[PDB]
């Protein structure tokens, strides 16, 4: 029933719904490629932008239950470039304070930073730190709630410096694959692999363009990892399996530490719906420059949603049609 | 259907689209490899191919007919109509690589500067204008990239429209190449070939980065094979030129080296006394270009490349058969 919500609100992506343990219902629209006429198929790869905050939680959590690493353990422990106080708990709840390269409650002109910052050198995840890295903190680590991008690849960064291997080496390998997520990765514009969408920008002026020098070259901590909706559903199922994690720190990346607004709350990288006293979603969300994404896992029904999309807005009306039809 | 030009280029292992056309003769043509590795997308005859510095020649082209309009002449000083300044540049300096500009080439090229906000040749100025002259202009020969930047500028000033659409319009559609264009990567069009980079390591990355975004007057244009055919067919037919024109652009005004010459725009093979061929040639990273007009036997070949070399050796085993 997925394709008359995709048709409706003229989605091109794909979209994924699963109750429980039926088979899930999946549903592609519009082209992967426009030019070539390549169109969105069930296992066409899409970037998700923020989305994949989420893997870089799963990921600090399992050096913790590795006891490599703690929720209390200072930045200062494991990088160089100082942040005073920041804990990696800090980071993972956005209340850790340090400048942003990108904070998104001021600024949505996500291209404009690269105007003069050719994105295709930003291919390591150090290469984001001379962007923020000496700007003043802007408040007390722990004070308040803010939506942070830098502090997401600081976490990247710890992941690397306990590791030893890149933050990219580790996820696909450690959570896609430990999650039997064979066609997800972190792909780059320059070496796209076959059955990945391109990203479509709609400009002011009526004309298209890809987001080829919108992004930086590759994803990264704080987002623009790749995956098929399938790959998504596989993940969530994963994470409420303990296949990634044991129930202890599960549950403590799916606590509700940070209360934003309302019914929204935050996790470690991943957002919390919570009305009358009772859990109703764990969801994330991304957005790019030609790309949109929304997923949930809803405890209640053990229903999972996922929706890609390789254009700039309208992932959220399918989501909010979908989890209707629960 | 499988001709000569499908073995040379299979003998050669090159990727792209190859073309020869005998006098008045239907011509041959031939394709191989992938436009898009990725999405195993076929080579075909209508693919368009970035052929990098292959179009200088569209720029002298108009150059030409700006001056054949009377609207400029070969003699015209550089600072009649740029600011930039370039004391004694005259357009003809420009024209067969003899002005002794400064020089943006010559990517460590990119590696500070965005190469998509090179969207127009105003752009590339920052990148040579400050520096000093060469050499006294008219002195020498050296092959200049700028050069051709400062010439599309000309077009532009002269023209009052952007080089690309100057040389679309009075260049790409008089002569019928309606397949032909100045694309960007971030909005390439259908029938258009990556540009592919092998690397050390066996594996490959497309040169989206590693070109200015689009096209200009010092190379970059795309085209199909039949359609640079076309480009040959209108120019010597003077349908592009009046044929005092035509024959200025043609003329051997430098000695280069041994048998290589220079007119405007265009390379010219002279050996015993004779002009065996008009050619142009490109070689971007992951694109290389040579094509060619053979007076003695009105022959055109085009050999059109996503890869970054051999196209010369296709080009070398398809003349040995005129």
């Amino acid at each position: 029933h997925l394709h008359t919500i995709m048709e409706d609100w003229k989605l091109s992506g794909t979209a994924l719904m699963k109750k429980g343990e039926d088979i899930p219902f999946i549903a592609s629209l519009g082209f992967a490629n426009r030019a070539e006429r390549i169109p969105n198929e069930h296992h066409t790869r899409f970037g998700i932008a923020s989305g994949c905050k989420l893997f870089t939680a799963i990921a600090i959590c399992q050096l913790v239950e590795a006891g490599k690493l703690s929720f209390d353990t200072p930045l200062s422990d494991w990088l160089d470039a100082p942040f005073p106080n920041v804990t990696i708990h800090h980071l993972l709840t956005h209340t850790s304070g340090v400048p942003d390269y990108f904070d998104e409650e001021i600024t949505d002109d996500f291209e404009d930073l690269w105007k003069d910052v050719p994105m295709y050198h930003l291919r390591r995840l150090k290469d984001f730190l001379p962007l923020f890295q000496h700007a003043p903190m802007k408040f007390p680590p722990g004070h308040r709630f803010h939506y942070n991008n830098a502090g997401f690849i600081l976490l990247g960064l710890v992941v690397e410096s306990v590791s030893g291997v890149t933050f990219q080496e580790y996820v696909e390998a450690n959570v896609f694959q430990r999650a039997g997520m064979h066609e997800s990765g972190y792909f780059a514009f320059d070496t796209l692999p076959a059955k990945t969408a391109l990203g479509y920008i709609d400009l002011e002026d009526g004309s298209w363009k890809t987001n080829l020098y919108s992004l930086p070259v590759i994803g990264g901590s704080d987002g623009g990892a790749y995956v098929t909706a399938e790959d998504m559903m596989k993940l969530w199922l994963a994470l409420m399996r303990h296949e990634l994690l044991n129930e202890t720190y599960t549950q403590k990346l799916l606590t509700p530490h940070v209360h934003c607004e309302d019914d929204d709350y935050y996790g470690y990288g991943v957002w919390i719906k919570q009305q009358d006293g009772a859990i109703s979603k764990y969801h994330v969300m991304g957005y790019d420059p030609g790309v949109c994404f929304h997923s949930a896992f809803y405890p209640t029904s053990n229903g999972i949603v996922v929706v890609c999309a390789n254009q700039s807005s309208g992932a959220y009306d399918v989501m909010a049609a979908i989890e209707a039809l629960f």
